């Protein structure tokens, strides 16, 4: 059950990057992925391993066979690399399946989820790989419209897991995005430009995914706060639009979704509510039942689908567009906290003083 981040060593490790790494660890991230092209970097890797060892974080290094040798390392003499703080290698160029099998008893081995064949997997068996140390990593997709689909992904992952492997996947970040396109580094195209927190949490719930990594350099403070809030409290933190409603304060705060969860709505399980505004209820609409609903007066709901106008249901505010992909994550019995737009960062700050 791993969350991870990416670090880009094509640039010098800034203080912002170190600050980031340390904060992500405190937010429940235990892993680092980094991809190296070396046409120096050896000292950069020595600096990063130091951060990771101290911070108790793993490092998977994606590197070509030649870039590894031209980094003064060799795949057959791994003690130095392990000494550095590297816990895994994903080789793509120039290493045999056989070398990889042998290396799996010493270090985690990254495979390419999309290209690994049943034959190569059978060869790793034949060479007595430690399959408990084999990680099948999906790729990420800088170019919009080129990420993989849910079906293929699900299909692939089931197969991978059936073969005994671990499944690792990326979500994009929304702080500092990687160039040259700056459109995020998702694995799944449906995550393109989406809330990374909602993307990560949803993927992690999938029974065939073992780990989720931020593909881009950083996530925004807002998104960090959502991870942090969920990690410390098990609550989903979402923002709502400003409203003039008299019932706004009743709906701000923590709610628990009923354990017998409705198809259409989230239902908050816990004087007179007068008729106020009773407008259409598009997805994300926060509502309170008024006095016309009799014994249901005061029930608080958030719509999961577009619902029509109802005279008996006051419409109070709406979940912020960006947080609406969190809504399907909120299952039977899950808690969620509604805060007013722009305050997610200070709301998470408050938790920690
Ligand atoms: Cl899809
Ligand atoms: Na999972």
């Amino acid at each position: 059950a791993m969350y991870g981040i990416s670090v880009f060593l094509g640039e010098e490790i800034t203080n912002d990057t170190i600050i980031y790494i340390k904060k992500m660890k405190a937010l429940g991230f235990d892993g680092i992925f980094t991809s190296l092209h070396i046409p120096l970097y050896r000292q950069r890797l020595t600096d990063l391993g130091a951060i990771a060892k101290a911070e108790k974080m793993k490092i998977m290094v994606d590197i070509s066979g030649e870039a590894l040798k031209r980094a003064g390392f060799s795949f057959d003499e791994l003690e130095p690399l392990i000494e550095l703080g590297v816990t895994g290698l994903r080789m793509d160029y120039g290493i045999t399946i056989e070398q990889m099998a042998h290396a799996s008893h010493k270090i985690d081995i990254g495979l390419n989820a999309s290209t690994i064949t049943l034959e190569e997997v059978a060869e790793l068996k034949a060479h007595q790989a430690d399959f408990s140390r084999l990680e099948a990593w999906h790729n990420y997709y800088p170019r919009p419209e080129t990420g993989i689909g849910t079906t293929f992904f699900n299909e692939k992952n089931r197969w991978l897991k059936e073969l005994g492997l671990q499944v690792f996947t990326f979500v994009p970040g929304d702080g500092q995005t990687r160039g040259p396109i700056f459109a995020g580094l998702p694995t799944l195209e449906k995550h393109r430009g989406q809330n990374p927190f909602a993307a990560a949490v949803g993927l992690m719930a999938d029974p065939y995914v073992d780990a989720v990594y931020i593909g881009d350099p950083t996530i925004s403070e807002r998104t960090m706060a959502q991870f942090g809030y969920y990690h410390q409290t098990n609550q989903f933190l979402l923002e709502v639009a400003p409203s003039e409603s008299r019932y706004l304060k009743r709906i701000l705060g923590t709610h628990t979704n009923r354990l017998d969860a409705a198809r259409d709505v989230l239902r908050s399980e816990l004087a007179t509510i007068e008729s106020e505004q009773t407008e259409a209820r598009p997805v994300g609409t926060v509502t309170i039942d008024n006095e016309k609903y009799g014994r249901y007066m005061g029930e608080i709901q958030v719509t999961l689908v577009d619902l029509p106008k109802d005279e008996k249901v006051n419409t109070i505010t709406r979940i912020i567009d960006k947080d609406q992909t969190i809504l399907p994550l909120i299952k039977a019995g899950n808690q969620f906290t509604l805060v007013t737009e722009g305050t997610i960062e200070n709301e998470f700050r408050k938790l920690n003083n």
